[PDB]
């Protein structure tokens, strides 16, 4: 009789967007991951000092708050708001150290220390008893006052630096301090890989007035000393200098940059592990994108996007008379029938294990593709905390913007190569049948052909291994 | 005999860009609307106090020059320039407080005021002789000076506010009301959603000297009264704070942001109506896109471009021995003949008004994308009066230059898909007729049949309603 | 017999990257020129006086070291470092000063100057015995002190002014210069296109004991007089204003904007010319485009990208029976033959010189457009000089970036373009014969006619250059 070739039926499932039109496709995934209710922590540490410290003690030293000086630091932690008091002076913050000190108490790297330095340069530091459960700080008192000097060192990692001032509020205390007249304005400058200032003067004038009224008062409210902040950076093979005079202050180290902590908003989960955490869920195992609205983040995570999109995972469907489909129940994507059900259909195996991996081929370029981009666009030597500490309070990142727009576009040509590649797969097994057959057989030309004799179930299975022979079928003619 | 089918041929027009060629059509049109060389003000209402009012005079609410205290307020505005004097104090503007005072005294919005908090707070606000004409203005003079405070207020709505000082250039009044001495320097900061400051110290000395000599004078000759201003930013939800001593001064309103009136550069025409206007002219009515330089305008009116593109409007010409086309004249953009001319052809109405229905969809959905790129690129909360105000005395930007790329690539898109669908369209007529006629005829697979018998006129339009029969036509046999 | 045609196969060489798959090329070429080893310098002046002068010497018109002030100017220059002594003053220079003088000392343009209009508006300028091998400044020291004033002028060109002060370091002396009190601070301010302002005080008081400190010594030893400096920029129409007191300085020159040359950091070669040439090598003669990672050069050079692209330049191989490729040797892209080597083969020219000048024709149309999105991107009105100004220490690009991927795109099309124009002139060809051999041969459907008669050598070159006549070739009948 005749035999034809082609697809097999099955329901459709959804469409997916070319380049030139819309394509019916039986099958489809996405490409990013989506977040979790909880938080997977089993195996971890959890930090947590919420009802004793606070930001600024941290930095200070202070009797049990100790996180930036530990040999094997937690992924997690929690501490009390920024307006805390402490146990000692009474401090002022500018509104840079405020954004940098919302970072740098938690960063997971190593710090410098360079006091010996100090120590060995300009002699002891001053000594009150206001501080005695604070240790990390140099106060410069010399003999002759003021005698400015200017200090100039060379630096060993990337980082911040804090500068300022410790005054009291007395009249008395600060002429026997400072060395200087009440009617008088003096500053301390900053110059590493930028440039920052500060002023001073006299209690009873501008702007000192503001200092004592705006700063926070502590535990103990015998307490007659304020210290006044502010930030610098420096950077790993230059030389920063700082101008000193009579009255300054300093703390000796250098926060190197790095990765920092999360700290968790939501239900924390034990008995159950993963591998890429956020401040509200984590990430299912093995991803290649991750639908998030920052590059904060702990652990092994790819890069991120705000919205999610569509790829193809089957075939595309083209039929509704032989239209290119058959009916017939087979354990694979191509097949061989000749208008009998049960027994005269049979399958292949090569196309459909081809057209598998073809989609795999593809898939694995584009995201090669994007992960350059991605490199590109940030840089190869980057770090997240400089990263975060450059924004400040703006909430919206436009480099993330533009990089969304990059997959969008390319999933569209990854469809598009696809379908072109199957269709390749599928022309050339058509040529195959018709030099197997031979010319004494005529050709419909929509992929059935019609032969000369009857071909029965073993003619049809025979052609699928590929070893039909002619000798034994050439008996009667008919069209 | 025989017949054909085809398109009805039509001089050509012109030539639109695809993806991989240029193709040629019958008929574009273009995306964008152009200016008009006039303003169409029909039912508006035009404000103009050219001859009597500054700018500065409005924020003051001098008498007669009250525009930002208007219950309906006219949409076209024109006042005097920056520098003209007033009838009250000498007056002095730092770069900041002009480029925003060249914004904020025409905005369509609500302002909100805080003054009774003020006179509740610290008393009766001080008086003076020579702002006899002026009313929105609070100046602080305590009992003891010079008594430094801190005034905090939670805000209402987005805005700006100006503040600074009022002083006289006589020593002795100077002395009289500061209560410091001459010798000294003293500031006045603003902290909001940002950080400013300014500075002041006594009259012959730094920097009052280049205030009194950079001054605007004032109508009256008598005046020793100079006021000093600066602006600060402030946000809907959150807590602002003023550092005050004696001597300063602030402007107790709030300008909320929102939209600003437009200053009319041309004609003026009355008896013609619009609905979207530009300070060099007007809008035709239901616009797609607009052809303009920024995003300032007044009414409903959709975004911006910067240059203009074309779109397919007809359908392509592929034709110079038949090849496609029918030299006959009919109605419409499809048809059947029988190489008679006359009598002998016939034309179809559903593939055309499939063809015209599909481009309406196609641009309806490039449309669609376009304004949601838009929206990201821009924001959802979006305030002209903000955008403008950031931007200073730039006049390139770059997000409309980055637009305008996407609209250019999405076109091509488009045209693309249009055309392809026409040749989807045109490629299921011609199996509907090979079926319709039976497998006794042969088919010369260039859309023209060639049947067994003659083939009248009758045949021929029996055919384009599908009524056609085989019974009545089988007589006689020619090929 | 029969006859085909078809293109000549030739080996494989590489492969390129279309909008729907990878396709494999006999030839392909790249778009970018390649940096050299070297510097050619023929016909060229190289100016060097590294030995005796400094940058800030030559601003100044120290005796000998005079390069912004020739008639004509060498495009090659070099100098001593920033911190190199002088014979004067001692100096002191702020970070923008230094950030602007890495570039204004070696502009190629002209130089306005105003002293003269200062010297009659307010005298003869100041004199002192240390600068007698200086002549380019003006310092400001009236009759009755302090005496301030606001000098106001119209610019010429658009460029940068520096400004600043003068003064020793003995209490006497500043007395009796500046004739103000020494706790004291005050300003000098400029304001034009932006704003700016530098601060003094008496020798023992901040900030002036730290310019003491950090300033660089002159050759001789027994100079007191520390000058002190800052920058400005100006544009070409407006008005631009400084405030002076007794004791400021201005140096009267306007830089104005345009190119400046480059320092060579390579061996320098003589005896070879080019046009286009860079800090690190020099480029080819012709080229399009230039692999450089700035947008710094001399001469006449095209844009810039920062890695090369690949470009067909021969035709796509599609091959392995007949199946379109002829095994004899010809002289051409296109052939007939008729299964005979050696004399059964002949070849044309017209689809040759077509095929070469499309290729020419798209390539020139990419390069227009790619031009077109630079001038875009960068504006008509641009300056080098003003551009690396405004970068400052930056040493990456986003400009470059964003330029980088247009081209990647662009290629794209342009091979999609030229492949699709290489199958359209292809297509037309076969029609020509079909037509041309009559209706009464058969066509195999795949370019291989096969005819009635027996079709020899003459009858192959026959069809060559179309003078086939049917008359004399239908003797004998065969299939
Ligand atoms: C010290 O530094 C910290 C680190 O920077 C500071 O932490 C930031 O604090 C902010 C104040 O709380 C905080 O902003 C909040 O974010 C919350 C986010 O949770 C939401 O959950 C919703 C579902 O329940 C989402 O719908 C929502 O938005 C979505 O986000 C998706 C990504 O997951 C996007 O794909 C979606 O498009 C969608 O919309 C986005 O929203 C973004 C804003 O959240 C927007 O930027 C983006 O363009 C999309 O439009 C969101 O996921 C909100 O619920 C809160 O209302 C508030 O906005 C920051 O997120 C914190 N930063 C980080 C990195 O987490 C800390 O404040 C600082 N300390 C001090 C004292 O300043
Ligand atoms: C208070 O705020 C106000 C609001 O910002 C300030 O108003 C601005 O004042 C500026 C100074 O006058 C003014 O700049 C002028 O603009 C005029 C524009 O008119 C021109 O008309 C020509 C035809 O006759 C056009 O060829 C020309 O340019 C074109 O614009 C088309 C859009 O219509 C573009 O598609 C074309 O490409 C073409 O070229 C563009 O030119 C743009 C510059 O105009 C350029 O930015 C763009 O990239 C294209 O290259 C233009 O349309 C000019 O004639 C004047 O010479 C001058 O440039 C601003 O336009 C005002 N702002 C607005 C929003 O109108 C006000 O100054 C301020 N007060 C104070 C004291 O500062
Ligand atoms: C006064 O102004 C001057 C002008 O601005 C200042 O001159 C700058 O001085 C810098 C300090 O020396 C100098 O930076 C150096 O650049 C050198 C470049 O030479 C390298 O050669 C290598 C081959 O041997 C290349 O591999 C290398 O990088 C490549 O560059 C290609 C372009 O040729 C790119 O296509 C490649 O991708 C590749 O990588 C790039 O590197 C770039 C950095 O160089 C990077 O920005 C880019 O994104 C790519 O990643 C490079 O070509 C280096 O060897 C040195 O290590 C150092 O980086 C600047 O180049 C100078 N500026 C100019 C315009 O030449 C001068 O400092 C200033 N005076 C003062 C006192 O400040
Ligand atoms: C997701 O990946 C994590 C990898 O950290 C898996 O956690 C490990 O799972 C293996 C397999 O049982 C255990 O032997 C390890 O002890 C686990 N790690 C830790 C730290 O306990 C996790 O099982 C994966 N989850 C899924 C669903 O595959
Ligand atoms: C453009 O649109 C405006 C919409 O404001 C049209 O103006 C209105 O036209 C209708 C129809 O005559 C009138 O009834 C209204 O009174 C008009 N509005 C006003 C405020 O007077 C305008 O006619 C349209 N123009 C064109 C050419 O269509
Ligand atoms: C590259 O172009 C330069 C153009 O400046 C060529 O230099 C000129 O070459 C011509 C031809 O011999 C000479 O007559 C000129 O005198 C050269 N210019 C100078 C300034 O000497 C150079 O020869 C070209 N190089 C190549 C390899 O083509
Ligand atoms: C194909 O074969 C079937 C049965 O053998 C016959 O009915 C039909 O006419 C054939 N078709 C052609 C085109 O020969
Ligand atoms: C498509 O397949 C997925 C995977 O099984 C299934 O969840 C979804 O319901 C299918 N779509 C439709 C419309 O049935
Ligand atoms: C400290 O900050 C928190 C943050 O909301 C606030 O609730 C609290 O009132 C503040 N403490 C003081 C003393 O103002
Ligand atoms: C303070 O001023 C007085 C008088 O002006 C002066 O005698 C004294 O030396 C000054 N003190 C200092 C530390 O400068
Ligand atoms: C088509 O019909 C016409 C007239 O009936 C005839 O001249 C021509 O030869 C026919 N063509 C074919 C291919 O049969
Ligand atoms: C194309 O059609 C428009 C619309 O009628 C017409 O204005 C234009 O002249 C036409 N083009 C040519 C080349 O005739
Ligand atoms: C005010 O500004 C205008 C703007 O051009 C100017 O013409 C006028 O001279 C100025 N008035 C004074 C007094 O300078
Ligand atoms: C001004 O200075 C004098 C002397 O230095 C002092 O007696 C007086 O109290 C000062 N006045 C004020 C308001 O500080
Ligand atoms: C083509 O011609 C050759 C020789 O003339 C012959 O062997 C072959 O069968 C012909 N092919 C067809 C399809 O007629
Ligand atoms: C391709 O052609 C170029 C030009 O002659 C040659 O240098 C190159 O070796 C060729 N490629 C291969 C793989 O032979
Ligand atoms: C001047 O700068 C150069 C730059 O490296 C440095 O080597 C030299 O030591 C400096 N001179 C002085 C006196 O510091
Ligand atoms: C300096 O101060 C003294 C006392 O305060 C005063 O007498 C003298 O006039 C002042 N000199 C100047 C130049 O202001």
């Amino acid at each position: 009789n005749q035999i034809c070739i082609g697809k097999a039926i099955k329901p459709i499932n959804g469409t997916v967007e070319t380049v030139s039109r819309m394509a019916k496709v039986t099958g489809m995934k996405k490409v990013g991951g989506e977040r979790m209710q909880k938080i997977c922590a089993k195996g971890e540490q959890i930090h947590d000092s919420s009802s004793a410290c606070g930001i600024v003690s941290h930095h200070l030293k202070q009797e049990g708050c100790d996180f930036p000086f530990l040999l094997n630091k937690p992924k997690f932690a929690t501490t009390g708001p920024m307006n805390t008091s402490t146990t000692g002076f009474n401090f002022y913050l500018t509104e840079k150290a405020k954004s940098w000190m919302n970072i740098t108490w938690r960063v997971l790297g190593e710090n410098k220390d360079f006091g010996d330095n100090l120590v060995e340069k300009y002699g002891e530091s001053g000594a009150t008893s206001e501080g005695a459960t604070l240790k990390n700080y140099y106060w410069y008192v010399p003999t002759a006052k003021p005698g400015p000097v200017v200090y100039e060192k060379l630096a060993e990692c990337t980082g911040t630096i804090y500068y300022g001032a410790l005054l009291s509020d007395a009249e008395a205390g600060y002429i026997a301090v400072t060395g200087r007249n009440v009617t008088e304005r003096w500053d301390v400058r900053f110059t590493g890989s930028s440039e920052s200032s500060i002023s001073f003067s006299g209690p009873k004038q501008s702007p000192m007035e503001e200092y004592i009224i705006k700063s926070v008062r502590s535990s103990v409210d015998t307490v007659r000393n304020i210290i006044i902040l502010d930030s610098g950076r420096v950077k790993k093979g230059e030389t920063f200098s700082i101008s000193l005079s009579s009255g300054a202050v300093v703390i000796p180290t250098i926060f190197c940059d790095g990765d920092f902590a999360v700290t968790p908003q939501v239900q924390i989960d034990k008995d159950c592990a993963s591998d890429c955490h956020s401040a509200y869920g984590s990430f299912p195992n093995g991803s290649s994108f991750i639908i998030h609205h920052s590059v904060h983040t702990v652990g092994s995570c790819p890069p991120s996007i705000l919205r999610n999109f569509d790829v193809i995972d089957g075939y595309e469907a083209t039929w509704e008379f032989f239209t290119g489909g058959i009916q017939g129940a087979i354990d694979g994507w191509y097949g061989v029938t000749n208008h009998d059900t049960g027994k005269g259909t049979a399958a292949d195996q090569t196309s459909t294990q081809k057209a598998v991996e073809a989609i795999t081929n593809k898939l694995n370029e584009a995201i090669e593709n994007g992960n350059q981009r991605y490199n590109q666009l940030y840089g190869l030597a980057r770090t997240q905390a400089e990263l975060l500490g450059n924004l400040g309070k703006e909430v919206n990142d436009l480099r993330l913007e533009t990089f969304t727009e990059f997959i969008r576009l390319e999933t569209i040509l990854v469809n598009t190569r696809i379908i072109e590649e199957h269709q390749a797969i599928g022309s050339k097994k058509k040529e195959e049948v018709k030099r197997l057959l031979g010319p004494n057989a005529l050709d419909l030309g929509n992929g059935c052909f019609n032969l000369t004799h009857t071909c029965d179930s073993n003619c049809v299975n025979s052609i699928s291994r590929g070893t039909y022979t002619r000798e034994n079928y050439i008996h009667n003619v008919t069209l």
